[PDB]
Formats: structure tokens, C-alpha cells, sequence
């Protein structure tokens, strides 16, 4: 099976990820994520801090996943796009998770709390089986860095 | 096996799209696919009909796919990305295809009919095996909505 | 197993790239790819010669493979973006690496060499399991041309 685990770091993004264990019974391949504080992007890259750790695991074993803008991210009012086209992170980071977000307009854009931007994908395009939104300070083996 | 299924929407796509049964025997992983109208593309985003109704299937079951833009449509003489890096379509969506393309350059641009700007990848890379274009109102069971 | 062939075109690539067959043992998904000269992106499109040569196998047969941009290659000092968001690559190709990097700046931006700006990614998102690096002008069936 394919699970996704994520855990905020932030109390404020604690109101957004309430912990559970969501069955992926539509077989939606992505699962959003919340800009969990109002932002300003200035014209130029911006680096938009997510506020959660993720893991993601494909057959018991941790696997890497995508971040990928959402078709809501880019509109008339805001030219925003991901940076690099979609971003890659690998199954041993256990970091927060940061955005690398252009304006390519010549003024500043605000982004509203609550507003998901991005999605995650799992490597191979693997839809998800269940999400699991891990409380704030859970202890969980797979966010434990292990260097190699 | 992998399949698409693509049904022109108006009679004019009906002319890029004649209908057919091909067998991918030259193992091409995307599905190139046609701006059925002439379009000026302003500076910053706009919306591409692509007067197209889409299907994908793996296995036997309705999958996602992603549009990718081709080589071709990002040149010297016109700066054109797609908005959202490549785009996800879920296997519930049977409405026509658009897309989302930034004119980065400050002078409108202009696309003709027959160019081939973006391509259809079927969910994990997986190269079809038939590319089926149904004619115009058939009704076919892919298409059909279902609320989930 | 998935196995990455990469072959220097220039002898400047070769100081980057010296023959050895590196076994994948840290599971990094992209495999690294040099700019082996100098260059001056002016704003707009750039075309970027890799001097490589790229082959792919998955399960004994030639794959396609992905062409990504790293997290490096966009900074606040250049804003730098794969024209084609990522580029694909089909098996059939023998010839060099070319990048599409769009220069979002009004100023040229200089990359200097050794630095790594995209990464090769297989077809299915899989893991690779050797990176051969081929000398210069060793004469490889998988570089030979097979029109189909």
C-alpha cells in the first residue's frame, strides 16, 4: 500500500491538521496541503514555509514524493509558480517542508491562510491508501533523521 | 494494458481527430494533441480549450494522466510555460480539456491551428498501447460523470 | 534493476565526468548532471548544451527519462526555470543533452562550470541501481541510432 504521514510543527497549523487517519476512499492521487499563515509574495522568488514534516511509505518501506502546484495556484490575479517545475524530495529528509514560489508579476500578491496551494504525489504516481495527520509533538520513527 | 480514448467536441476538432484505433507500436510515451482553433496568447495567463474530452485506463480501470508541454512550445520568438508546472487530471473529470498557459513575453502571441503545444502522459509513465479517437457524440461510458 | 548511462561528448566533460560504474546505494532517485562549460544566460530562452550522451534501462530494455531541475537552480540572485517544466526524453534519442532554461531576470546570469542544475530521473519515477559512466568515445549499442 502507499500511506502519507503528516505532522505540524506549528500550533497554528495545528488548527489546520487535526489528527486522524483518513482512508483514501476517492483515490484522489494528491493530497493537499494548507498554507497555514497569511503570506506576501513579493515579485521574484519567495521561499513559503509549510509548517508540517511529511513521509510517505510505498509497501513498508519509506519512499520519495512530489510537490506539485495546484490548478489553483496560477490565476488572472496572481502569476505564481513552483520554481522547479515540481519538487522532488527524497524518502531521508525530515525537515520542514518549504516552498519555492515565483511571482512573475511586478507587485506583491497575498495569500490567505487556509489556501492550499500545492499537492503531494508519491513517487511513481502510487495513489494513496490512508493519510495520516500525526499530532504535534508525536514522536514517529520515520521522522527520525538517520544520516547515510 | 495502458489506453487513452480522445473525443472531439466540436466539428471543427473533428478534423484533427478523425476517428480510429491506433495501435502505439513506436512506443511513444505522450499523446500529442491539437489547438483546434488559431489563439492570441496575452501576456500572463490564459485559458486553452483544447475542444477534447479525455480517458485513461490501466488495467482495466479509469486512471489519471498528466499534460506536459512538448519541446515545441517554449521558443525564442514566444515565451510560453505551462501555469502549473504539468497538470493532473483525475480519472472523475469527463469534462473538455484546458489548459493553463503563462505568455511570459510582453507582446501577444500568436498560436495556429494544428500546433501541437502540449502532451498527454498516462499516470506513472506508463506508455500506452492504444490511442483510440471516437467520433464526435458517441456516447461512450468513460465519459459519463459519476459523483463520488 | 534501472541503470543510468551517461558518456561525455567533449573532452572538458570528461574532467567531470571519469569512467567507473557507480553502484546506487544511497536510493538517490535523480542522478546529477554537470554544466561542463561556463555560460552567460541572457534573459529569455537559452538553449544549454549538457555534452552528454544519456541512455536508461528498466528490466534489461531502453526506458525514457525525465529531465528535472534541482532546488539549486533557482536562488534570488537568478531566476532560472526549465522552459518545458520537465523534459522528457524519449528512448529513441542518442544524441547530446540539450537544456531549455528561461531566464526570468532583465540581466544576464552567469553559471559557472561544475555546477549541477538538472537532475535525470527515470520513467516511473524508479530508483536507479548503477550510474555507468562511459568513456568519451567508447562505441555503445545503446547509443546507436535505430529509426523506427
Amino acid at each position: 500500500a502507499t500511506n502519507f504521514f503528516i505532522q505540524p510543527i506549528t500550533e497554528e497549523a495545528e488548527a489546520y491538521y487535526p489528527p486522524s487517519v483518513i482512508t483514501n476512499k476517492r483515490k484522489d492521487l494528491g493530497v493537499d496541503v494548507y498554507c497555514c499563515s497569511d503570506l506576501v509574495l513579493q515579485p521574484g522568488l519567495n521561499i513559503v514555509r509549510l509548517h508540517i514534516k511529511v513521509a510517505c511509505e510505498h509497501m513498508g518501506k519509506k519512499c520519495g514524493f512530489k510537490i506539485m502546484a495546484r490548478s489553483s495556484m496560477c490565476t488572472h490575479e496572481r502569476l505564481l509558480i513552483l520554481a522547479n517545475g515540481i519538487g522532488l524530495i527524497d524518502p531521508g529528509y525530515v525537515g520542514e517542508l518549504m516552498l519555492k514560489i515565483i511571482n512573475l508579476g511586478d507587485t506583491p500578491v497575498q495569500i490567505w491562510a487556509k489556501e492550499c496551494l500545492v499537492q503531494l504525489v508519491a513517487q511513481g504516481d502510487h495513489v494513496p491508501d490512508h493519510i495520516n495527520i500525526l499530532k504535534r509533538n508525536q514522536i514517529f520513527p520515520l521522522f527520525a533523521p538517520t544520516p547515510r
